[PDB]
């Protein structure tokens, strides 16, 4: 049956900083896996070059391009971010591939976000290893007359998927091999930047219910055991 | 430093082999990407039996992504399987197959019997005039644009699961003759209660087209075994 080829293929990329899994329909990541360090966030602002480049390894039908998002009113949003990865330039700049990007709105992408992205970073000082895991999701709600539509919009000629929400999950990695799992969830919105990040949190199964991921079963197959952080 | 896939990487690509088709699994959806099938003259069986299997929930799905006979029940949605069960008349497993609801997707009902249906018998007819008659089916969800100038894409989701209504259902039928040459049909209908007496021609689209909206590639790997395809 396959002698004309599957039409779609497990789209892996394996980028110095991040490892992503890509969803063409959308355009955008499912999810991204970084690993950080307290020594990987050490380092200077030397070279400072920023330009968000289009992922030349997705077919043009579905690769983002900066077209898609100038004029749009949503900002780049790197998953994987580049203050994450300070101490190697090449892992810096691998963030800013749009493959790693997903439409954000701006306050979001400034404030709220950013203080999720500080705050992760700051575990580092913590744990030994603080995983990070970060993506997209599409919820749907659920109208007054009991049915439910999934509706979030497309920008650009590519129609690059604009996220209705967020996720994040950490693994925190103590010395001793105990892991603490918290699991973050902000809407694609202008969130106050007020709210303490505890409000976030939401339970890891509602994440990969919503998702289509897997997390718990490959965490507790070495882990053995997790705190699951419900703030 | 130790390595970064120390725990799991969360997505997997998930294709299931059937008897009677191979199809890619999105748990997001919670439904199939693509189905594909090779329709041959003989394996539709013009002297047989009529064994209809019921639809059943695939367990080889997590249960966090696995669509269920419930989630469908009340929401006025036909159980659309993607790969036809009338293709599969040869043997009755090939058929029963055709009945794990990861092979469904939810299809109006008046679409899933009359226009889809059409469709699914005029690819069957097909089988008599090639040497084989490769059938890839599977859902799109098309964007529109509203009022305020943007572009959404809107879809309906049904059941405790939320199940992912497609917009619209694409076939594309890959020709190959008997001088071994690919001529390819490839059809897009909305999933809503399309009028039966148009013509099928008339829902012809050209392959980029699906291409582009569905995430997938056909033609590559067409030109990868042939060495050219004919118009659109």
């Amino acid at each position: 049956l396959a002698k004309y080829g599957l039409p779609g293929v497990a789209q892996l990329r394996s980028r110095e900083s991040y490892v992503l899994s890509y969803d063409p329909r959308t355009r955008g990541a499912l999810w991204v896996l970084e690993q950080l360090r307290p020594e990987r966030l050490r380092g200077d602002g030397d070279r400072s070059a920023a330009d968000f480049r289009e992922d030349d390894s997705v077919h043009a039908y579905h690769r983002a391009t900066n077209a898609d998002y100038r004029g749009s009113g949503f900002d780049r949003g790197a998953l994987a971010a580049a203050a994450n990865h300070r101490w190697s330039q090449r892992a810096m700049d691998d963030t800013f591939y749009l493959s790693n990007v997903a439409p954000q709105v701006p306050h979001l992408n400034q404030n709220a976000w950013n203080n999720l992205e500080r705050y992760s970073r700051s575990l580092t000082r913590t744990y030994q290893n603080v995983y990070v895991c970060t993506g997209p999701l599409f919820l749907p709600r659920t109208e007054a007359d009991g049915k439910s539509y999934v509706k979030y919009q497309v920008i650009g000629k590519n129609h690059v998927a604009v996220p209705t929400h967020f996720f994040k999950v950490l693994i925190l990695e103590a010395a001793g091999g105990q892991i603490e799992l918290r699991s973050y969830v902000m809407p694609n919105a202008p969130v106050d930047e007020t709210i303490p990040l505890e409000r976030f949190l939401v339970p890891i199964e509602s994440i990969e219910r919503a998702s289509g991921l897997l997390f718990v079963p490959n965490i507790l197959a070495r882990a053995g055991n997790l705190k699951a952080i419900t703030a």
